[PDB]
């Protein structure tokens, strides 16, 4: 008590977070303490019902839905005034059972970011790709590069033809699951291919993949605006664009709201609320976060007029809206894992793509 935790994940701006800290506590003498642990997304649920854990957890919306059916989060209290400042779909993707149980931050999405040295004109479609490699594989290069390991980087691709995790009724139903129908395997298809003809590697990490086009080894990547900041300070002139079309209809990221949830253990919720509310949510706030590794468009109207006019924000929101919200449902983290299984096994040859989407629609449902 009379201090604030807070978790964040460590390819976010926690150290401008810990400065929005710095600021709070000379206001107050409340010491601000930002860590970033690794799978705190799942460290959380299990700290947070013992009564233990951080006051504020951030992470992208789908995963709250499953705390705060477990009870883990405190009912957010803003005032009509509050919520006004902030976009109100934001509010929407952080609503549970009726009750907003998040303050959103920021919205994510994927997108094309490309060498402009290398690719002026970058690719409009996925299938072109193939022959752009072969002309880069003679100069030492490559066409593209990006996380291969985590079904969140796929997914655009796979649901481009028609995959889609649950379908929602203007309620999401949970026994209507878009992962083994025939425009989901043929996204998956086609990254397969891919990696079959040597256009990508299936053991193709984040690290692996930032650093190749950060050094301008590959001429293009897939990454959401958090990654811009380590090109800025790369060699590398970059642009952000549309991801490709595949078979003439565009790729669908999934779009994240970065959200700070306060734990229901918290002995500091009217503290957190101060933070939040008159700190972090404010146009200073952002921007101390924004200057570290940026957030993408945010939730605050105020500071995203002043982003909206950044090329790259202007693409971020071009895939956003090509592609779906996250359901914040708990059965959201089924969804994620059941995929990732079935796209590690399908691109390593474990198997096939019909036999790995098959029993990642089985596992969901
Ligand atoms: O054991 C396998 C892996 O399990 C753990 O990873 C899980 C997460 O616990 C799940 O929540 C989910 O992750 C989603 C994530 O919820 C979702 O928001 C999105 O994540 C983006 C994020 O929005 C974005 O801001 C940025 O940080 O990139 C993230 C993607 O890398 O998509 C994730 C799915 O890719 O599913 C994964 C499993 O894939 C555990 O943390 C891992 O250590 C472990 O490998
Ligand atoms: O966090 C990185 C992940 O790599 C995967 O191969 C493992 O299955 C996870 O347990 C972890
Ligand atoms: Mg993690
Ligand atoms: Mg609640
Ligand atoms: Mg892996």
């Amino acid at each position: 008590e009379g201090k604030l935790v807070i978790w964040i994940n460590g390819d976010k701006g926690y150290n401008g977070l810990a400065e929005v800290g710095k600021k709070f506590e000379q206001d107050t003498g409340i010491k601000v303490t930002v860590e970033h642990p690794d799978k705190l997304e799942e460290k959380f649920p299990q700290v947070a019902a013992t009564g233990d854990g951080p006051d504020i957890i951030f992470w992208a919306h789908d995963r709250f839905g499953g705390y705060a059916q477990s009870g883990l989060l405190a009912e957010v209290t803003p005032d009509k005034a509050f919520q006004d400042k902030l976009y109100p779909f934001t509010w929407d993707a952080v609503r549970y059972n009726g009750k907003l149980i998040a303050y959103p931050i920021a919205v994510e999405a994927l997108s094309l970011i490309y060498n402009k040295d290398l690719v002026p004109n970058p690719p409009k479609t996925w299938e072109e790709i193939p022959a752009l490699d072969k002309e880069l594989k003679v100069k030492g290069k490559s066409a593209i590069m990006f996380n291969l390991q985590e079904p969140y980087f796929t997914w655009p691709l796979i649901a481009a033809d028609g995959g889609y995790a649950f379908k929602f009724e203007n309620k999401y139903d949970v026994k209507d699951v878009g992962v083994d129908n025939a425009g989901a395997k043929a996204g998956l298809t086609f990254l397969i291919d891919m990696i079959k003809n040597k256009n990508m590697s299936a053991d193709t990490d984040y690290s692996i993949a930032e650093a190749a086009f950060n050094k301008g080894e590959t001429a293009m990547t897939i990454n959401g605006p958090w990654a811009w900041s380590n090109i800025d300070k790369s060699k590398v002139n970059y642009g952000v664009t549309l991801l490709p079309t595949f078979k003439g209809k565009p790729s669908k990221p999934f779009v994240g709201v970065l959200s700070a949830g306060i734990n229901a253990a918290s002995p500091n919720k009217e503290l957190a609320k101060e933070f939040l509310e008159n700190y972090l949510l404010t146009d200073q706030g952002l921007e101390a976060v924004n200057k570290d590794k940026p957030l993408g468009a945010v939730a605050l109207k105020s500071f995203q007029e002043q982003l909206a006019k950044d090329p790259r924000i202007a693409a971020t929101m071009d895939n956003a809206q090509k592609g779906e919200i996250m359901p914040n449902i708990p059965q959201m983290s089924a969804f994620w894992y059941a995929v990732r299984t079935a796209v590690i096994n399908a691109a390593s040859g474990r198997q096939t793509v019909d036999a790995a989407l098959k029993d990642a629609q089985s596992r969901i449902t």
